[PDB]
């Protein structure tokens, strides 16, 4: 007679019955063959193996089965570990996963206030949920949890959740579910609303959470909930030529990247040749001490030397470089014209005497062209140096090619795009070139000493210092109009509420956040979206789709930021902004109408124009397409608005990830190495119409299908048809 | 035929002019003056200028100087003093003639509308016109000596000229040396009560002028004009936490922009500690730094290879250590971070480093055994010591700190501890890091305040004394305390960047009194350098030394206060270089001073003092070529050597073979005359060892650096090979 070893030591005979009846539960109602998971565990079984260890072997085995001809095989793996972690749980706060009546409860609607307490009581949550939830709240919510919302998690999805997303104890033990995940982050949400509202919005937050419609950022999925509410994903930092600020920003780098992340910092007004990149080198060593772009203007002197960091005793490996590039540069390139590099100093001196200092880098378009074409001729030599623009071009997309980098910011597009261009202008992006927001330098005050006490106290005036409190919609479950007017505003409430409940480390961030109230939207499952209303990538069906559903977005996003302003009050900042003169997107209300009637959708565009005249908007910016990384993982979503890079594929820690219905649309889907990306930016470029940010575009190239020549077509043809970045360059 | 002369023009070769030139430039100075004349007949050409004729006697006048014949450096010296007034007497518009039509360089006249035109164009500070009348200018103008300027070898001049003499925004030399050392003089003297001033501007004129001592460099170039940086040092100290180690890498940025002499200790620091120093490197570049770390450190392996590159590494040795290396025995280091932890929860937290000596060690055996595997590494004590000579030999570095007597003598003990040295590692001074405090935002208006609260940040305000000249009880009972007054007055004048400094310097207004001309001093008592004589001599010498300073720093605390931490000091006590009066008063008969000291502990337990610190032995450097002195207590390098700056010894032809040079010294006695001179010494000295790789091996380099601590030395600075 066989034995095995059960989680209680002891000792039982080998029952093949019972490992029938859980592969059984976890192939109910999926397109796979429990038989075939039955005769592997036949093989996988030896005598005085344990329980534990029988579990782990049908969960790998299933993941192992996960393919494009049959993907169901991923939900029985994921419900495998479900039922695993159920267990562990249910010990660890010493509750049965059996009721009075012997029914199968993997939750436990009774210990949900006693296990938050003593949580709560420990240090792990934080003491907010207590003091904004009485015991009968708690018991209430307890109650609205749906664990039939687990069955809608991929093994990856699942994998990736439980290895850095749910809670854990001191000892590492995960303590939390993910229905009380979803319930604890809408409840943390919640708290800035009113006391008799409460309650029906964390219900409304976790059911759009929990039925995978939206997601919030990773900082929010694992924070919103703790003592520590760190839900900030990005910062863009503005340096001044002056010794204070610039260490002032490399300890901005340092805090920023140990708590945080997405770091930007832009060195455009620092001096040409010590020079600009040995302050580079200072931000690379506080990086590695404990993730950042840095961005210089393609008309710096030193760019030469800027463009070569990641590839001769002046590199820099743990950060990303990006350019600034003016349309004069693209203008020049034309005609394969020369390219004058000028030192920011000398260039500051001539237009400062020339009329609170003013650089070249503080204009932009028509006005920065007029200053460009003086100062290349009546500067001296010394300031200046002469290189050809086609040589340069050449030599940044060869970089571009072997590294991925540099990033592209097309400042002109994106500063008379600004909405809020009435407070400043915009220098860079972020990290990972979705963010475009007004940014400024601090300023700095003499310090003081009071001999008596031994106490120095120094001010500085807080300036502009972007932060991007980031969600997406998922396109697989939000595409109709009736989804979209429900969601929107939905999200842009979470949103604003993120902002409440942020824990500042930085206190310029919290001066910009609270005149602002920025917020970035974007997108998930947007290749599966089309495939599935019957869609080609390379078409005229495309971009004719992508404008009509990106109209709707828009709208509805306006709307929900509407609402929000005639309840709380428009942002600080908001008199004097595009919005308030009926100016959306950077177009007249004629234009926009026109579009929404060759679109087939028909908007009341104009009455929402006078609406935000009137009462205003909540929030300075709403959309921004970030690459969406994790949480669409979890959401077993195809990443943010790239074509997938595979029909299957894997990863390490093994993270098997299908397309949605890849069985069903198998031809359907075109794999991202295999499209012509002239489409890709077109599609970009039309979504661009409906967007006041930007849009983290990748290119996907093939060395054996592209060259030199073309690579250089696509980066005109972004910049020719209105595109403010360019990101990542695979191959 | 023809000679070019300033005023463009054209004359007739004069032979006589240049023999008149060169006869004053060799005026009771023992060299040939028709050497120098044939030189000048070879060197003549058609069309020549006389400045060009002017270069060429001032050079090859330079080239003769040699250990056999010196005193060509002070014809080299006048030459070139002589070019000087003529080009700034051109400069500010006066003549070298007076009525009589006798030669007068120095202009008394000019001196107040000089300086008047020159505050006007900001080169000069304004407190010179705000603290002085044109009747006050007009007494010192008159009360300048000439014939001082007679003092200066060409090195000397050479340097003051290149550096330190104060140049108009076109690049000219605008001031001579006397009215340099006047106008230093009168800014010193600013501090002073009005009916007093002008009578201690000419005693501060007067010490500086005759080369009985010198300020530091700073000073020296700096005390005129309106931002007075006199500042020569800084020790910064750095707690493990993101916000004060990017303040200290701040500072480190100011400091090396505007001052020097940077020293860091970087001991509290959790190990993997070298991203820290490579980021201090950074910052360094993008504008001559030490680095100190303990040696029970679990990064020390790395820190030691740092340099085999523009910071210098130090390294914090305990009693424990070289207790454990007399066995041969095993060493084990630590990690500050879970030794904090361990010690801070079996009681603000407090770490290993933050005790010494006695307590350390009983700290140090717990932590050694109870600690786990991971905070811990074992290494044999030999191992390791021989690593660090190995990189001493080769690079000259690390510096060593025997922080346990460091601690143990530190008169300031009762305000906090010691975790390592300055650069030069002369410093000895109680330090500990600043306190942060989180910051505020007004959402009304823009503006955030932060607050920290101020650590001990040493600042060092330097001075040295000639021993060439100063060296008697009287000479020394004089010039002592006139020293000990002018740094009293330089922490007043000094323009401070760093708010931490302020701080500091205003509760402890240490101070740092060195010497120059030490193996001068020695040579011309007769006194042989590997010699019972030498240990005799120099207790003798450094007990007057230290006498005259504290009755210097009392006579000021009787006038302005003794300093605001004086009061739980080992001084207020009666505890002077950590010994009791009786042991004192028994050395001082055994050296034949027979000084009153029990009276002077008396009235310091009464009056105080004005300076927490002292007496400092700090590098000499550019302070002692202009003096013409022997570096420091350093023996010679040579009787004669180039830099073109030929350096000789005073009297080098007289005494050639009593000098004798640093590599054939058997520096076990440099050693032991070093710790007869510590007795007397409240700081540290900046103690050089000169090896020679034929005469020198592994094991007898060990024994000179365990001397060193045996004996009681608390520092060792560079190994030069
Ligand atoms: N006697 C047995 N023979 C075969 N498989 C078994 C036997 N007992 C448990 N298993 C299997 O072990 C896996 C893990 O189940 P489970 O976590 O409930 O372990 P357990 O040791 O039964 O724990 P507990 O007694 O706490 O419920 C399941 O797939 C189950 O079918
Ligand atoms: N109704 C159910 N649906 C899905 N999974 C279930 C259900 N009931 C139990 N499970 C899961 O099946 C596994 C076995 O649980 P169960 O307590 O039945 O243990 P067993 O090993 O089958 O029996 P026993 O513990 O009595 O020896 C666990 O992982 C549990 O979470
Ligand atoms: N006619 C001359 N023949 C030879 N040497 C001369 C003659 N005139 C000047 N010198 C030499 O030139 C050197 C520099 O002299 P000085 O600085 O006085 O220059 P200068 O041209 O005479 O200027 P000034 O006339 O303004 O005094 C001296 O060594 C001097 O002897
Ligand atoms: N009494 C003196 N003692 C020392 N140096 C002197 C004396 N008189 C002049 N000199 C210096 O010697 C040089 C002589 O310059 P000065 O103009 O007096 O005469 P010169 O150049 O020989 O001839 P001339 O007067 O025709 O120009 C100058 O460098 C001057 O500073
Ligand atoms: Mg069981
Ligand atoms: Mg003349």
């Amino acid at each position: 007679t066989m034995y095995v070893i059960k989680r209680s030591g002891r000792k039982e005979k080998l029952d093949i019955n019972k490992i029938r009846i859980a592969i059984k539960f976890a192939c109910e109602g999926l397109n796979v063959d429990p038989l075939e998971l039955e005769a592997d565990a036949q093989i996988q079984f030896r005598d005085g193996i344990t329980t534990k260890e029988i579990q782990q072997l049908l969960i790998k085995t299933a993941a192992e089965k996960v393919s494009a001809e049959r993907p169901d095989w991923t939900y029985t793996a994921a419900r495998l570990l479900l039922y695993d972690l159920y267990k562990d749980v249910a010990h660890l706060r010493g509750y049965s996963l059996r009721d009075d009546l012997g029914k199968y409860k993997p939750y436990n609607r009774k210990n949900f206030y006693s296990f938050v307490k003593e949580y709560v009581e420990k240090g792990i949550y934080g003491e907010y949920l207590l003091e904004n939830y009485s015991e009968e709240d708690f018991n209430k919510l307890a109650n609205y949890i749906k664990p039939e919302r687990d069955l809608y998690f991929t093994y990856t999805g699942i994998k990736i959740l439980y290895d850095r997303y749910l809670v854990r104890d001191e000892e590492g033990r995960v303590i939390e579910l993910p229905q009380e995940m979803y319930m604890l982050i809408a409840m943390t949400l919640a708290v800035p609303e009113k006391p008799e509202e409460r309650l029906k919005w964390a219900k409304k937050f976790y059911d759009v959470l929990s039925e995978h419609k939206v997601t919030v950022a990773t900082p929010t999925l694992m924070n919103a909930r703790r003592p520590f509410t760190q839900l900030s994903s990005c910062f863009v930092l503005t340096v001044d030529d002056d010794l204070f600020d610039i260490f002032d920003n490399v300890k901005k780098a340092g805090m920023i990247s140990k708590f945080a992340g997405g770091l930007g910092v832009y060195l455009g007004k620092i001096r040409a040749t010590s020079g600009v990149i040995p302050v580079v080198k200072l931000i690379n060593d506080t990086m590695t001490y404990v993730s950042a772009s840095i961005t210089l203007d393609i008309w710096h002197k030193d760019i030469l030397d800027f463009l070569e960091v990641k590839t001769e005793r002046k590199k820099a490996h743990d950060i990303h470089p990006a350019v600034s590039i003016p349309d004069l540069f693209m203008k020049r390139l034309k005609n394969r014209e020369d390219w004058t590099l000028i030192d920011p100093y000398w260039a500051r001196q001539y237009i400062t005497r020339k009329i609170e200092p003013k650089g070249l880098e503080d204009f932009y378009g028509e006005e920065f062209e007029k200053w460009y074409l003086e100062l290349e001729e009546n500067l001296p030599s010394y300031a200046k140096k002469k290189v050809n623009s086609f040589e340069l071009w050449k030599r940044l997309l060869t970089v571009a090619f072997e590294t991925g980098e540099p990033y592209i910011f097309f400042r002109d597009e994106a500063n008379r795009k600004n909405p809020n261009k009435h407070t400043g202008m915009v220098y860079s992006s972020n990290l990972c070139h979705e963010i475009v927001q007004t940014m400024s330098p601090s300023k700095h005050e003499k310090p003081v000493l009071d001999p008596e006490t031994g106490e120095i106290t120094y001010k500085k005036e807080a300036g502009d210092l972007p932060v991007c409190n980031l969600g997406s919609v998922n396109l697989g479950k939000v595409h109709t109009e009736e989804e979209i007017k429900e969601v929107l505003p939905l999200l842009v409430r979470m949103l604003d509420n993120v902002i409440e409940m942020n824990f500042y480390a930085i206190p310029e961030a919290e001066y910009t956040n609270k005149r602002y109230r920025a917020i970035g939207i974007g997108v998930s499952n947007y290749h599966y979206c089309l495939v599935k209303n019957g869609i080609k990538w390379e078409s005229e069906e495309h971009l004719k789709f992508a404008d009509k559903l990106f109209e709707l977005i828009a709208f509805y996003a306006l709307k929900g930021s509407l609402e929000l302003a005639k309840e709380r009050g428009r942002y600080k900042l908001f008199d004097g902004s595009n919005w308030s003169k009926g100016i959306l997107f950077g177009r007249s209300v004629e234009e926009i109408e026109e579009n929404s009637r060759q679109n087939g959708n028909n908007l009341p565009w104009r009455e929402l124009a006078e609406e935000i005249k009137k009462y205003g908007i909540r929030n300075a910016y709403l959309l921004a397409l970030m690459p969406t990384g994790s949480t669409s993982l979890i959401l077993g979503a195809t990443p943010s608005i790239d074509p997938i890079f595979a029909r299957f594929y894997k990863e390490e820690n093994i993270l098997p990830q299908v397309p949605p219905e890849v069985d069903r649309f198998y031809w359907h889907y075109k794999t991202a190495y295999t499209i012509d990306h002239e489409w890709t930016i077109r599609a970009a470029a039309v979504r661009q119409k409906w967007i006041d940010q930007a849009q983290s575009l990748n290119l996907f190239v093939d060395p054996q299908n592209i060259d030199g020549p073309r690579l250089s077509r696509l980066y005109e043809l972004a910049w020719e048809l209105g595109l403010k970045t360019i990101y990542y360059l695979r191959s």
